[PDB]
């Protein structure tokens, strides 16, 4: 029998985390001692063979950076059973006090974290297509994880042409993808650069003023984001790094991984 399947008895959900368009996210505990994270998957809206699409990849996926895959319940409604992550999003952890008092030698420091995780998903051929804040878990001591695979993909060729027709968040996307659907790592690269602009400025949202239809075009003529602040010019070259228009003109998140652990 499958080596990842448990028995739904052994699960108690406890308390909604949060919300998705094919499911809603709960806090729960399995067999009474061990705090978990359940994936849930909403009855008439996707394919089970779909939703668990994310948990193959997961079975596929080993990183400490990255939220371990527990288990899964494979008879509907389905499970998707992973570790819990304390601090929850790191969108949310910076919007307040506790992480929002976080000074930069210790923002970069996760940042480094979320580098770590890229780099190994470089390494096994994968694509996320959806790094940002929200969609990285923070742990206890300031532990930083990569969640959320439900758009991530084995990379055939290189890249990823979608349907052409799903909707990607516009802000941290990076332009040759939403313009012509053609993800790789790369784009990853772009956003992460993104992310930096968060994970640097309390969580806030990219690009202040302007709005996906504007933010399109900005962008495309060539213009970026300007250095945040109380952010070094050092990091924002980074950024800017990040978001070059040619994606092989975009660093590695190896060198980002090393860069940002170095300091």
């Amino acid at each position: 029998k499958d080596v990842w399947e448990i028995p739904r008895e052994s699960l108690q959900l406890i308390k909604r985390l949060g919300n998705g368009q094919f499911g809603e996210v709960w806090m729960g505990t399995w067999n009474g001692n061990t705090k978990v994270a359940i994936k849930t998957l909403k009855p008439g809206t996707m394919s089970p063979e779909s939703f668990l699409e994310e948990a193959q990849i997961m079975k596929k996926l080993k990183h400490d950076k990255l939220v371990q895959l527990y288990a899964v319940v494979s008879e509907e409604p389905i499970y998707i059973v992973t570790e819990y992550m304390n601090k929850g999003s790191l969108l949310d952890f910076l919007k307040d006090g506790e992480g929002r008092a976080l000074k930069l030698p210790n923002l970069v420091d996760m940042a480094a974290q979320v580098a770590a995780g890229m780099a190994y998903i470089e390494r096994m051929n994968y694509i996320h297509r959806d790094l940002r804040s929200a969609n990285i878990l923070v742990g206890n001591g300031l532990i930083c994880k990569i969640a959320d695979f439900g758009l991530a993909r084995l990379i055939e060729d290189n890249e990823y042409t979608a349907r052409q027709g799903a909707k990607f968040p516009i802000k941290w996307t990076a332009p040759e993808a939403a313009l012509y659907g053609r993800f790789t790592i790369k784009s990853d690269v772009w956003s992460f650069g993104i992310l930096l602009t968060e994970l640097v400025t309390k969580g806030r949202v990219p690009y202040p003023g302007m709005n996906n239809r504007e933010v399109l075009e900005q962008v495309e003529r060539g213009y970026r984001m300007p250095c945040p602040q109380d952010c070094p010019i050092s990091l924002h070259e980074l950024m800017i790094h990040c978001w070059k228009k040619d994606p092989e003109e975009r660093p590695t998140f190896e060198y980002l991984q090393s860069f940002l652990e170095d300091y």
